[PDB]
């Protein structure tokens, strides 16, 4: 996409070589925004092919507050295999915290509801947000939240979302993220009889796997496509209710998919 | 300053108007961000006076982990005051969750040691991260979070910070909370040994309130001055033993102070 194209091409440009805690380098920039008007289409990479497939059933089963990754199995999605115990747990990631935060007297935060109901009722808030960054639960989570915080507006009938992600392997995560989001974005939409307006990403440690080099070299050679449009088949009684097959993606054309290691 | 002034215009330009929770209008738009290079000099805004003395009260009591007004009060710093129950308590806003956030299992976590650690251990840790946004209690507090997550990054030498604010009063709030930030920063560069990188200003819901739009064109009429500069004299045995005393401002000569109502 062409925003996603620069991004790269600027990790390239002026990342600084860094070592994470797996001895693997990386390329990173601290940083980073970036507006999909929703409007202009589905912002899913065309310069790689992306498969929806498995991005569609992750959004589902955090929507769930699923964090065994059995449903991911069932499906045939091993995103989060290797971050799961022996058990198929991944302790109190993503789909726990926007379903059920736990707080210090035993109870439970459900973020969707709440933000459901803020959307419903007072679409002005300026505080419609829902957080993964529960600080006392990090150190039971698999791995620490890195799409960690995002908040939702309202204007003229059109439904916008920001998301802050402090950490992003720009190659493999990011292009899952943005479809992650852009996709909630529609499902909230639908169920508030709101229009979609946009995607606004924006970057924390941002960078490229050394490993990804080559990989990024030749999707930088590539040019962008128009991007598809999301058709929604079937409008389920409530943001807990999509299914896999209640999505349609129309139009995508893109350049062969990229394995990376 | 250059960036302040860009993002007022950009609000005036693009602003949908909309009404805040009171009623009072609001032009809002929704995303944005600036970058301050915090060795060009200290971003305290120039095109009105803003006074510094009250922004670093207001971050020792940050720091401090402190959540009633009594230390606000006696060094005649007013701006919580309005939100302040009787006793002056405004349940566990800000400073509370940034030194003793509460978990499940009964332990209490205190952030910015944690961060202090991190940047000394582990500097290219990407989870270097504050956060003010406690789902569990933002309903006890008199106010949820304005600057709700910040995020501290380090290289060649430099520390960087970027703060994710979900409400923005461009106006009135906004040279605070820059100034704010960017004093964080020096402090904590201070104590791990690092020089000042940049400080990174992210925008959720960022709004000019209709009854600040006359201070704002005013404002806008006028040419930002170079950018002051921060002296620290001292450096204390920790991030939570800085004095008011400790910070001086200088070159700074700005236009002429703009009241606005909160
Ligand atoms: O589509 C598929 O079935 C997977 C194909 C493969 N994708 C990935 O490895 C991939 C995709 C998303 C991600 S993610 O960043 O959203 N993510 C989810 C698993 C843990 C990880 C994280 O935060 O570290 C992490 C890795 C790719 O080449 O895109
Ligand atoms: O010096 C004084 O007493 C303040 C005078 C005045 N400043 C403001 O009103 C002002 C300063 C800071 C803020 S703030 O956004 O950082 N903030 C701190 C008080 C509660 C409020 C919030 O979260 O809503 C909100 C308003 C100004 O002209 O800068």
């Amino acid at each position: 996409m062409k925003q996603y194209l620069e991004l790269m091409q600027k990790v390239l440009d002026e990342g600084t070589q860094k070592n994470d805690r797996t001895g693997t380098g990386t390329l990173s920039i601290f940083g980073h925004q970036m507006r999909f008007n929703l409007q202009d289409g589905f912002p899913l990479v065309t310069t790689k092919r992306c498969h929806l497939r498995s991005i569609i059933h992750e959004l589902l089963w955090f929507l769930q507050g699923d964090t065994n990754i059995a449903y991911l199995h069932e499906n045939n999605v091993t995103i989060w295999d290797e971050w799961a115990d022996e058990n198929g747990d991944l302790g109190p990631v993503y789909g726990k915290q926007w379903r059920a935060w736990p707080t210090p007297d035993g109870r439970h935060i459900d973020q969707i509801t709440t933000v459901l109901n803020q959307l419903k009722n007072d679409p002005d808030s300026r505080r419609i947000i829902v957080s993964a960054w529960n600080v006392g639960e990090l150190d039971k989570m698999a791995l620490a939240p890195c799409h960690a915080f995002f908040q939702f507006y309202v204007a003229d009938g059109k439904l916008s979302c920001q998301l802050y992600q402090r950490s992003c392997d720009v190659f493999l995560g990011l292009p899952f993220n943005i479809a992650s989001y852009a996709l909630l974005v529609h499902m909230m939409a639908q169920q508030c009889d709101l229009e979609v307006g946009d995607f606004v990403w924006t970057g924390g440690d941002t960078h490229l796997y050394s490993n990804h080099m080559d990989q990024t070299h030749l999707q930088l050679s590539r040019e962008p496509r128009p991007l598809p449009k999301l058709i929604i088949k079937r409008k389920p009684e409530s943001i807990f209710d999509y299914r896999f097959e209640d999505f349609e993606i129309e139009g995508y054309d893109p350049h062969p998919g990229i394995k990376a290691p």
